Formats: structure tokens, sequence, C-alpha cells
């Protein structure tokens, strides 16, 4: 839907190794339809089964015989999957008929059992005689190195191996069975190209590989195309199914002549490989193979459950330690103490080679000194803010210019609190590493007739290479018990952190209770003076001015606190002349500021059921807005109308002009613009905060209308009147 | 007479299923010590073999043959668990003679394999179909509907039934194959007591069960008890163990004459059953019984693995829903609101037929209106307040005696802002529920002579139970995006309250600063009052007291809130006369208050580096704090000493008492104490915090010493040496 057709990351995952339209010469393939039809067959059919499978057509009893139509029959017209065979003899060939469907096509692929003994050894006897081995162990590493040699002895491979994948896809021979006169593969790396992606993804759906001779020419099965889609048949499940011919040149470069692979499938990922070798062809028979992948499915989840109990139990360990420490910090006075101990602490709980515990500047360093490595990886981590968690094995290691430099190759970080730059550190120094590569890792680069090829490397020789600057890799449960770290951290931090707004709302609250005494002490002191002098009347009109600017200073610190707090303002609706009260407070506004030009429009005798004290309050803050953000010497227009059952209030005023912003912000609080304006300098900025408050005790709201750099506030207040007790 | 009086919990889990002391009479069984000696054989030996086990004796070639010697000489000789069995002729008729050991007891079983054919055991091509189509099933659902008509069509039972174990260990039958005039059991309901959890464990360790007649008479083995450790033989692996009573009993009442069942494993936990029955006696020959515990552990794996990609793809696209909720409600300006938006938000992570967020007393319902559920939610939590998470699907329907009840049934609550009571409530109405039971689960007892006997039911007919007032469980996804969820919103309220705090902190600076202004000019006003008139001198004089009060207070707020910002006290020290300074304080302190008596032990011309306001400053919270809380009349010994480089102030008086906690607390902030104290309503109590903060700023200390309700207060501040120009 985005109209877009990504492109693909790497050329190794882009061979069709599911659709190779060819078979291995060892047997023959039939496509047949869902009514019976044949599609396409293998090009040596009449050689090795004695007839011609024409498309179009239906096998016959002459050509096929009746077990294989018995067998076929029971697939075509059976429900759901199918996958079955049959031995029959065809011609004067015992056969192996194999029978599968995939996406609505039935295979019929005929493998020969010449030179073989009839019923040998039987898929049951076979199976359970590896499940009986498999579930004798509690360790995948004896496990692994039992299995591999009750699977040689079984096949007689001349090597049999348990490749394990790693983390970065590589993979590492875990376990080993060979010949005596063969060298060992045991220990040694193979790059994640070894096994492409498209190839581990197969291998979970189709856990069973065979190539009987790899040096084998291909049998291409035509037609390609399926006629009734015109897509390739999809031999996902085949048998016979060719495989690439850049693994098979892969194993012509260790001298492999026949090889047969296991799946090991673990958390529905290609978790490892029972690979097997042999210097010479070698077929497997289809009723031991059968075996076989029944032997992967019972190993693969024998596997997962002795991984997933390991790591269980490691993470349960590690939950102890985590709980343990949550409690001690917790019951601590100081958290920055409890996890700075060099016994226990946060340096316990990962293996490191040192930590540093930071939160609001105080730092500490347990087994070393790194604030110098902390705060370098912060400097770091300024590039990224949003990232919480930082983890290398790769720190790069300073250059010569300064014996300042540390060679803690590894940090781990973990931020718990944000804004306090809450975070904690662990440290490891470098760990020369040693790999045996199975070959050197020359460039996948050949250039001939077909351009560049993806050829395989030239040689196995195990190459040794060795690891410089790298320190110990942080385990995916090293960084689940930092990640949960993390959140202990955050919400102790938390719980911590919120008892500072108690202790404020406390002291604010009592602040504002012992302040309005002396005030209000003052206030009466000034109104008690006779004012006889005129210097005496100057003084008492200064103080009285300065008492009450303090005063309403007080009253707005209670009023943002009680708002902040949620227990709003206690209005007390009373029948109120708003008339009379507007035209009091632009007369007063008018006498204290006669460089105010201000302009009524106010509607006589408008009653209505207010707070008075709330409304003279409004009014002042508007006009001291309007006095502030005003243009100098443009005149204030104040118009108050009753619209029914609301009174509106309106002021408009010239401004500098407003932006948007500016407007969506007018009712922030500490509006920092406010700081900059040389007229509001000392404007808290809270006056549209608390008139909107208000408003909204009043069940009103305040209108905001700036135009042509002209801004208009309308206060609409609802008509009501005020409720009555009686004994009726 | 034990001093004890145990109380059962449940009879059907005494029954001790695995040590019978007898065998289906199917067969015959021989006991073996770890020597090859017989310990017991079944009684029915000689009848269907011709000779006598008698024990103590060794079995002999002519007695069972050599094949059978021949296995159980690599039994005895072999290493660890010990499992085989061999096809043999004993008198005229062929056996299946099966070995195994447990607890180093070595078991012949042998089961008459007469009245077959070879050509009868091509059951095992239907097996070697099943094994090998169960691995190309995408999901559950269609794998046990297919894997249950593949079985009926191979065992050709009269009943075969996939039964699948409930979270609280109930069943269903979720799949049937059954003969067309039988009655369909598919869909109905079996309480946990039909599968005791001894059979579910021992169902797990042995997976495949096969009860040949219903009927059967038990063929007890003797002698009873294994003479080398008078216990009983553990069964637990024989195949011919006699299955308990009380369920043949069960068989019997369904009018089942044979029964098969087939175990499933999932996560180490018994998952389900392939149970299969017949109307009369069948047996299916031990190689075919063999090729179905090979079904069962591949059937096993894979169901595992099936619903393991289910769990995870709902925990992929629940953390897809999460975090993209997290990133709009990080991105929002009000948590509140994003999180409580209905066209998206909470209410689409966990279905809920509505949802009610909850934060700082706020209160927004989703789909419907939810206040009294929540209420009643924290009413029950509050008696429970460390509870961070809950969940109900039964929550109590409120009765008739009132309309302000709510009726959700299924209620799932998580608290992500302890102290904001940040809850979010997610709520589902009733979901009536139709259960089908396979007959009414009364109680499966009955008393007689002997006691109560563990009576099965005498029918299966199927008994609707109509439950009423419950609502659609919350599942274990559910309660991972909880419990998720909960810490995605701890983040977000730690830091933005960290935003709530630094804007109280703008506030209470900027106040801070505001307020001076107004105070310094009332002073200066006072000051300037001539006082000509008595009154006027008095009217001045409270003026001043009541400014200075004031200045006071608000030098208190700056030194708190600076000190609990981190930002510390500002002290300037320089070279004061500490013998002047305290003189003067003391006399004016004195004179202020006569009625306090204060004793002076000042030593002469003591001088310190010290910052002369705030020592003076402490001085003055010093004798505060003593006037406040010593004993009236009493006085008050104040000493002043140089001990070397420390300036020691001591100030000794009586007190009322002080407990261990608030000499601890007397350094703490709004000592609630202080707001009881009739003598000190008006004071924060932040005297002490702020004079040794003060100290700790000057290097100094305050030393507390309190005796026989006397308490002495020592400072301690250090000397600073002067420095001066110096020359030749
Ligand atoms: C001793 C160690 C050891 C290792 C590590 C090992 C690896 C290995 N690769 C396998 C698969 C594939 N590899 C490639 C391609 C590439 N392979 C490369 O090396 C580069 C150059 C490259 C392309 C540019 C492809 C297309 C396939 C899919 C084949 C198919 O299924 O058609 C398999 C499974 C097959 C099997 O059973 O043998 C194994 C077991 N076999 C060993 O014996
Ligand atoms: C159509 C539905 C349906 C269901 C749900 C069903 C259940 C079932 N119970 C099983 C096992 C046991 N039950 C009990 C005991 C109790 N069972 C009850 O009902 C009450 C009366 C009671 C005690 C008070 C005991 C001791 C055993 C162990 C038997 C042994 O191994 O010796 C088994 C496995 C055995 C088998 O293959 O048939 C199944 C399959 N069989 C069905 O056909």
């Amino acid at each position: 839907m985005t109209s877009i057709t990504p492109v693909t990351l790497a050329n190794c995952e882009d061979e069709p190794i599911h659709v190779p339209g060819a078979i291995q010469p060892h047997g023959a393939l039939v496509t047949l339809r869902a009514d019976g039809m044949v599609l396409a067959a293998s090009e040596n059919i009449q050689a090795l089964l004695g007839f011609v499978a024409s498309p179009g057509s239906y096998l016959t009893q002459e050509q096929v015989g009746p077990e294989v139509l018995r067998m076929l029959e029971e697939g075509l017209t059976g429900n759901g999957p199918w996958s079955n065979s049959v031995e029959t003899r065809i011609g004067e060939h015992l056969f192996d008929v194999i029978g599968h469907s995939y996406k609505e096509v039935f295979y019929l692929e005929f493998e020969i059992r010449t030179a073989d003994t009839l019923s040998i050894t039987s898929f049951t006897l076979n199976a359970q005689r590896i499940i009986a081995q498999v579930q004798l162990h509690n360790d995948t590493a004896s496990l692994l190195s039992n299995v591999t040699d009750e699977l040689r002895r079984m096949t007689g491979y001349d090597r049999v191996m348990a490749y394990r994948f790693r983390h970065d896809d590589s993979g590492e021979v875990v376990a080993e069975s060979r010949r005596e006169d063969l060298e060992s593969y045991l220990g040694q790396r193979y790059p994640a190209s070894d096994i492409p992606a498209q190839a581990r993804r197969l291998y979970i759906q189709n856990p069973i590989r065979l190539i009987a001779d790899v040096a084998y020419t291909p049998m291409r099965v035509f037609p390609a195309l399926n006629p009734e889609t015109n897509e390739s048949f999809d031999l996902s499940y085949s048998v016979l199914r060719s495989v690439s011919p850049i693994h098979c040149e892969y194993l012509t470069n260790m001298g492999v002549r026949a090889s047969m692979s296991i799946s090991i499938v673990v958390g529905g990922k290609l978790w490892g490989l029972f690979s097997c070798h042999h210097m010479s062809p070698k077929l497997i028979p289809y009723p031991v193979r059968m075996s076989f992948q029944i032997f992967s499915q019972v190993c693969s989840a024998i596997v997962e459950r002795l991984e997933q109990g390991r790591i269980a139990e490691l993470l349960r360990v590690s939950t102890e330690r985590r709980l343990a420490l949550a409690r001690r910090a917790r019951d601590a006075d100081d958290l920055f103490g409890a996890l700075a101990h060099p016994d226990d602490g946060i340096a316990a709980l990962i293996p490191c080679d040192g930590a540093l515990v930071m939160l609001g500047g105080r730092t500490l360093s347990i087994r070393g000194d790194f604030e110098r490595q902390a705060g370098n990886v912060l400097q770091r981590l300024q590039r990224d803010p949003e990232r919480d968690i930082y983890h290398t094995d790769n720190w790069p290691q300073p250059s010569e210019d300064s014996p300042d430099g540390g060679d803690c190759c590894g940090v781990l970080a973990i931020r718990f609190h944000r804004q306090e730059s809450g975070w904690i550190f662990w440290f490891r120094h470098e760990e020369v590493h040693r790999i045996r590569w199975g070959g050197k890792p020359e460039k996948l680069l050949t250039i001939g007739p077909s351009g560049p090829r993806l050829t395989p490397r030239g040689s196995f020789e195990a190459w040794e290479e060795v690891v410089r600057g790298h320190s110990t890799p942080w385990s995916e449960t090293d960084l689940a018990i930092a990640e949960k770290l993390r959140l202990d951290l955050m919400e102790l931090c938390l719980n911590h952190a919120a008892e500072v707004d108690r202790m404020r709302q406390r002291l604010i609250a009592v602040l504002g209770h012992d302040l309005r005494n002396p005030l209000q002490s003052i206030s009466m002191a000034a109104a008690l003076l006779s004012s006889s002098d005129t210097r005496t009347t100057e003084l008492r009109q200064h103080i009285s001015a300065s008492s009450s600017r303090m005063e309403r200073l007080v009253s707005q610190i209670l009023d943002m606190s009680r708002l902040q707090s949620g227990i709003g303002l206690t209005v007390n609706p009373v029948d109120t002349d708003v008339s009379q009260l507007v035209r009091q407070i632009v007369c007063e506004t008018d006498v204290a500021y006669p460089g105010l030009v201000i302009e009524i429009a106010i509607d006589p005798q408008v009653r209505a059921v207010v707070d008075p004290d709330r409304y003279a309050q409004v009014a002042a803050n508007l006009l001291s807005n309007a006095r502030h953000h005003g243009l100098p010497g443009r005149p204030v227009l104040v118009t108050l109308t009753r619209q029914g059952d609301e009174v509106c209030l309106s002021v408009l005023n010239e401004t500098s002009g407003l932006s948007e912003a500016q407007l969506a912000n007018l009712f922030e609080p500490f509006k920092r613009e406010s700081a900059d304006n040389q007229r509001n300098r000392n404007g808290l900025g809270i006056g549209l905060y608390i008139s909107q408050a208000i408003a909204q005790a009043h069940q009103g709201r305040i209108d905001v209308d700036c135009r042509d750099d002209v801004i208009t506030f309308c206060l609409r207040l609802p008509v009501r009147q005020a409720e009555t007790g009686s004994s009726s």
C-alpha cells in the first residue's frame, strides 16, 4: 500500500533453493494434479521406471502397479496434509515410492533400493533406538556428544558432527564422531554465510536432507512451470530435491562425497544441525531417514526443554539477588548509598570488573574508578538522549595520546531516573579471545564468464584469528537483569521522589496560613494611622498599598496551590449587581491608572448570582493583562452585556501582535515570554490561568479573539438563581 | 494420642494406581532381581506358559526359550534403565515378551499374540502414515481433528476423542470420531476429578495405556511385596498393570468394554489425551502400541511448538499495540487525555466492555459509566494498599437493596502512580455461560459399613449448567499486557511529575524574589515614621515587628527551598568577634523577653571566620527553640568557648521530656509536634534543620545532648586562619 518495492540486503539469501526444477538422479519424480492428471515428470522416468509419464495422462496400473495406485488414490481423495510411502517392485528393481502434497500439487518420488536387504531395519526400531538414547541426557553437552556417536554407529558415516548456531548466526562444531584417519573439526567456527537464511528457514520446515552423490548431475523435471499456475513446482518437501550447486561446490572443496543433515529446531529457530559426511557415495534407505525425521522432532523438543530449564534457573537465581537488593534499597535511607556498596550492591547483580552508580550529580565507583569512563560514555549518549539502555563489548580503546585512557572495552548502562540522571554502569576489561575458523574467511567473489560468482572458500584449513579490544559479551540474561533492575529502580525512585510533593504541600499550606495574620495586622495598623501629617499620610498610603499588594500575592499563591492540588476554588454564588461591580472596578482602575484610557459599554443593573470576589479578581486580572500587553496609549474598550442565560463581558485592546502559539499558551502559567516583556517582567502569568479556573468554577468560560494584532476577550458565565431551603 | 488431627483434602489422589499388585489377565508377569533371580510372578504363569516361576529360582532355556534369556541377559548386564521386547513362541502360541526395569527390579511381561496374523500387523503402515502426516499440520485445531479421524480408521475403535485440559484441570472433548450410531460426546466438559493428579503424572511418565477388557478380573502377583525391600512392586511402566477399579467402574457405566488412551505432554504438563473406546473387548498388538509411543512423542513435540508459536504471535501483536499507546501517551500534553480517548487508546489493548482511567482524582469512562465499580474496588483495595494489580472474573453483583450498585462482572485494575492514585480499570459485563457437563458432577462418595467409597457417577447423560454473572476470564496475555502497561505508564508518570516538581520550584523561586520588595518598602516606611504621638510610635513598632517576622519567614522559606533543591545555603565567612555578637544577641533577647532567664558563659574576644548574619540566624534559632521547648521559668544557660581551632557554643535548658523519636527527628522539617505545641503553633520546626545545614555549610556541626529532660546543644565551628601580606 506504500507504493514501494524494497531491494534485498544480501545476495546470499537470494537463491530460490526450494524451486530448483530438478532432482538428484538417484530417483525419479512425477508431479500430479489434484484430480490425478500428470503435470510434469523427471526426464529419467523411462530409464528408471520403464515407462513414459506423458503429461495430461493418468498413471496406469501397468506403469506404477496396484500399491502405488492405492497410495495415490488414498492421497488425492484424502483430507488435510498428505504424506505416505510404499515399497513396490517396478520392472526388476525394488523402489521406495514416496508421496506427499504441498500447495495443491501431488508428488510421487521413486528411490531405488537395489542391492539392499528388504526390511533389514524398520523405522520404528531405529526411532526407538535413538529416542531411548536421546532421553537419557540431562545436559545438551552430553546429549549432543552421545547422539553424534549413536548416529555414526547407525549410519556408518565417515563423520558425524553436532553444529550449534551462535547468536550472530555463525556456528561452531560442538560435538564430533569421525573415522580415525580423518582430521577433527571439533570446536571450529564457520561464518553465517555457510548456511544462508533461506536454508535455515527451509530446514525448519523440512528437517532432513540427503545428498547421495555430491558429484551428481541434476535431472531436470520438465515442464519447469506448473501448467495450472505457470509457477514453479515448490519442492520444499521433496526428498529428491536438487540441492544448490554452490553447496555441492562447498562440499567438493571439503572432499566430501555424500552428505546428510538433521535439523534441531528450538523456539521456532534453527538451533543447530547434525551433519554427516561420507567420502564415497552413500544412500540411506527411506525408512531410516523417516526414523531420523522422527528423532529430529523428539531431540528438538528435549533440547528446548534443557535450554529453557537452564535459562529459567539462571533467571531465578538472579531474581533472588535483584529482589533482595530492591528490599535493601527500599529500607535504606539513601538509595545512592544502598546501591553503592562494594559488598552486594549492583556490582554483584551482573558479572563485571567494576560498576558506577550516578544520580543527582553524585557518583561512586565500585571495584575501581570509572567516573572518566562513565562521563565519556554520557558524552557519547548525549547524541541519542532518548536512549535508556546502552551495552557494548567493543568500546573504542583510547589512543596513546594520554595515559588517562581506560581499557574497559565493555560498558552496560541503564537509566533509572532520566530527569535526575540516575545511571548505573557495569564495566568489563578486554578479554583476549582466540577463534579457530574452519578456513580463512576469504571473500565470496570470483570473476569469469558468468561475471562475479559467490564461490565458497577454496580451503578449510583451521585458521586461528586473535581478537583484541573486545570484552566478554553481555549475555541476554545480563541484559534482561539490567532492564528489570532499571524498572525496579524507576519504581523505587518514583516512590521516593513523590514524597517531595507532600512536603511542599505541607510547607506551602502552613506558610499560607501563618503569613496572613502579620499582613492583616499591618493593614489594620495602617488604617488606624490618624494621617494627621502629610508625611504620615504619604507613608500610610504607601504602607496600605504595599500591604494590599502582598495580600494579593499571598492570595495568588493560595489559589495556585489549591488549583495544582485539585481542591479547586470554593465559589459562593450570590445575587450580585454585575453592572455596579464592573463600573466600580473600571472607575477605580482609571483613577489608579490615569494614563490607561478605558472605554466602557456596560449594560445597566446587570444582576447575576455570581461570586463578587472572584468576578472582581477576574476583572482585575483582565485589566492588568490589557495594561501589560496592550499597546501604549491605545484605549481599552470594556463591554458588559447579558446574552440570554449568559453574561458576556468583552475587553478589546490593541497589541503588538500575538502569535497563535502565544494565544494557545495565553493561559499557561509562568510563561517565559512574560519575563522578557519589559512591561510584564514582574508578571507571573497565572492571571489567565486563575481566571480560567474561576470561570470553570462558575460553570463559565473565557473566550479569546485576536485579530489584526487586536485581542478581544469575552467572559461567558451562566445565569443562575441561588437555591433556598424550606421546611416544605 | 498423636497430638494431631489431619483433614482430608481429596480421596481420589490417595489411591496408589502405580503399585496395584495385580495385572490384567491378558498376559503374565515375572519379576526379577538385578542378579536374574525370580522375585515374584503372576499366578497364571503356569496356565499361559506351562511352567512355574518359583520365587528364588532362575529361568532356564527349556522354560522360556533361548530368545527370552538372550534378551534378559542384555538387560541384567546392561547399564541404566532397560526396555526391550522379543517375539518368541512359548508352548504352541506366540508371546510378545516385553521386559523393562524400574527401581532395580526387572520385569518380564508375556502378552499372547494369539488369534491374529502378521498380515494384521499391517497396522504398522497406518502408524507410519499418522506419524508422518502429523508433522505437516499448521495448527492444533486441525491437528486434533485430523488425528482423531486417522486414529479411528487405523485402530477401528468405536470411538476416539481428543480431550484437552483446561487451566483448572477440568477437560473438554475438543474433537471426536465415532461410530454413526453412538452418541456424540464432542464439546462436553468433565471435571478435574475424572483424571486425578496421580494419573496425570503417571500418564506424563508412561504415555500409552490400554485396558483390553474393562470387565477383567485382576490377576494378583504373588508375593505382593518384594522380599529385597518389603515394598510394593512399582509397576508404573508395566503394560500389564492393573488399572484402578474406580476407573473400570467409570468405563463400565459408559458401556465401554475396552479402552486406549495416548498422552499429549506440553511444557512438561499433561496437555491432553486421545482416548479410544470399544463397546466390546479389543486388544492392540504390542508392536502397534510401540508405534503409538513414538506417535505420542512426536505429536507432543508438534503441539508444543504450535502452541508456543500462537502464544508468541499474541504477545507480538500485544507489544505492538502497547508500544504504540506508550508513544501516543508520551507525545501527548496530558497523558490522561491521550489514554482516555474512546476512539483509540487503552480500550484497544485488552478486550473490555468499557474502561475507566483514573489519575489524581480525575475519572474518565469509556463506553459507559464505571465509577461505582472502580470506587468499590478501591474501597476493597484500600485494605491491601501494597497491591498494584487486581483482577477478577466474578465480581459480586449488587443486591436490590440500593440503586447505586455497579453491575459489572469482571474487573482488571493496575496502579501506575501510587501517590496520584493512577488506576486503569478494564471492565467486562455479564457473559452468560452455558456449560454442557458429561453428567452432573455430584459428589463421588457413598457411605457404607466401610465408610465413604469413591463411587463414580452412575450416568453420563449431559447436564447443562447455566453459569450466570461471569464474564470472559482475563487470559494470561491480558494480565501480561496489564503488567507491562503498568510499567510503561509508571515511567511516563515519573518523567512528567519531575516537571511538576521543577514547576513548583520555579514558582517558589519567583515568589521569594518578588515578596522581598514590598516588605522592604514597608520596613523603610515604618523606619521613616516620625513617631510624634505615642499611638503613632506603638503603631510603628507593631508594623516594624510584623515586617521583621515576615522577613524572617521569607528567609526560612528561601532556605528550605534551597536545601530541598540541593542549592544549599550561601554563606559569607568573615572574621567576626563571636563574643560581642553572642553577648549582643543575648542582651537583645533578654531585653525583648525579660521573663526568659538567660545564663551566659561567653568567653571574651572569641573570634572566628563566620557569616555574621548566618551565625546570628543560628543563635536566634537556638534561642527560639529553647524558648518554645524549654520549661517556663527555667533558666537557659548559654556557654561560648573556643576549643583550639573550633568555637563551641552550648545552650542548656530544661525540657518537659523529649522522646527518642522526637530527639532523632529534631532536625526534621514540618515536625508534627510543632503544630500541636500551643506555644509553637506558628513554628514550622525548620529552625534546627536550617541551623544544621548552616553548620555543615561552615564545615561545622551541631551536637545534641539531652539528659534527664535537660537538652544541651553544642555548635562546633572551625576557626579559619587569617591571611595578610608579608615582606622582609
Ligand atoms: C563442517 C561444517 C559444515 C558446515 C558449516 C556446513 C554447512 C551447511 N550449509 C548448508 C546449506 C547451504 N549453503 C548454501 C550456500 C552457501 N554456503 C556457503 O558456504 C556460501 C559459499 C554459500 C553461498 C554463496 C546453500 C545454498 C545451502 C542450502 C543447500 C540446499 O538445501 O539446497 C547445509 C545444509 C545442507 C547439508 O545437509 O549439507 C550445511 C550443513 N556443512 C558442513 O559440513
Ligand atoms: C469421555 C470422557 C472421558 C474422560 C474424562 C475420561 C477420563 C479418564 N480418567 C482416567 C484415569 C483415572 N481416573 C481415575 C479416577 C477417577 N475418575 C473419575 O471420573 C472419578 C470417579 C475418579 C475417582 C474418584 C483414576 C484412578 C484413573 C487412573 C486409572 C489407572 O490408570 O489405573 C483416564 C485414563 C485411563 C484410560 O485410558 O481410560 C481417562 C481417559 N475417560 C473418558 O472416556
